[PDB]
């Protein structure tokens, strides 16, 4: 019982014992295709890859390289795709993914600048007369509209593939207020946040994977996924208590490595997922409690 395990692992003060536990067991698997020397340009970060086995691929003869996941979780029936923060050479490979796979959402949950860093590049448009164009990959992206609220910001983007000249909806979900290495402010503005997308239709099974992404594409992302993915399986066991967090995880670290970066966001995961369960129980008015809470405005 997921409420009970976590009071046991508060009071004994082993969030970081318990988490370092994740970390000696996930798995191994190779990033050979990451690693190779031609690709240092694609990755962000030196010791942040994507494992061969579920690496997605560019659909380019020429280099289908892209430092992104396919976490797919076969029991909840729910599968992310997981990303760095694309670089100023990687804009173009990002959007051919999102292209590629049917994406019809995107999740960022990271600043573009962070403590004066540079995490990621400003890869789509923030004025809708100044649309982008990317050349290396016949792709043309427009900001149609946004809805800022006061820690999010929910924008409608038009992609079009300049070579077959479809064009498609992307809804893009940022969070503007999740620290790096940190926690989101309260379960409530998490869950917020979250029942946006779900309701979005961005996460519908009609549609390729949504895409997540933050800085390395593992901490805050590995947080959204782990919360999203425990309450689709509460939502569908019917016996919620059994689902177990910490094995939930360990299966998405086999198809990236790295998810969930420090004990206090593993620790918020289990708040979030209590929290969102009373949803699941059938509390019809804890959501408009968290729209409340989360100060939307
Ligand atoms: C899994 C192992 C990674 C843990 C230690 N690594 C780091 O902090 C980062 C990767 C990282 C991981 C999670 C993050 O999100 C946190 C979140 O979302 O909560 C962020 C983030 O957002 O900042 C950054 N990598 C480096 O700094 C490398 C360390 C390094 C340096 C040299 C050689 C090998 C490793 N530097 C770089 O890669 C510099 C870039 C370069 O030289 O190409």
């Amino acid at each position: 019982e997921m409420e009970k395990e976590f009071e046991q692992i508060d009071k004994s003060g082993s969030w970081a014992a318990i988490y370092q536990d994740i970390r000696h067991e996930a798995s191994d698997f190779p990033c050979r295709v990451a690693k190779l020397p031609k690709n240092k340009n694609r990755n962000r970060y030196r010791d942040v890859s994507p494992f061969d086995h579920s690496r997605i691929k560019l659909h380019q003869e020429d280099n289908d390289y892209i430092n992104a996941s396919l976490i797919k979780m076969e029991e909840a029936q729910r599968s992310y795709i997981l990303t760095q923060g694309p670089l100023p050479n990687t804009c173009g490979h990002f959007w051919e993914m999102v292209w590629e796979q049917k994406s019809r959402g995107v999740v960022m949950l990271n600043r573009v600048m962070e403590k004066g860093s540079l995490k990621c590049a400003q890869y789509w448009p923030q004025k809708e007369e100044k649309e982008m164009i990317f050349e290396d990959t016949n792709l043309k992206l427009t900001l149609i509209s946004e809805d800022i609220k006061s820690y999010y910001t929910v924008r409608q983007l038009e992609l079009e593939n300049l070579t077959t000249q479809e064009t498609r909806e992307i809804l893009h979900f940022h969070y503007t207020t999740w620290p790096d290495f940190g926690v989101p402010e309260s379960p409530a503005s998490f869950l917020n946040f979250l029942f946006k997308v779900r309701e979005s239709g961005s996460l519908s099974p009609e549609h390729g994977p949504v895409v997540v992404h933050c800085s390395a594409g593992i901490g805050r992302s590995g947080t959204f996924c782990l919360a999203d993915t425990c309450l689709l399986l509460m939502d569908k066991r019917k016996d919620p208590s059994s689902v177990d967090i910490k094995k939930v995880l360990l299966e998405m670290r086999k198809f990236r490595m790295g998810l969930i970066q420090t004990a206090d966001q593993l620790r918020f995961s289990y708040l979030a997922v209590i929290e969102g369960a009373k949803f699941i129980m059938g509390d019809s008015s804890v959501q408009d409690q968290w729209k409340e809470l989360s100060h939307e405005d």
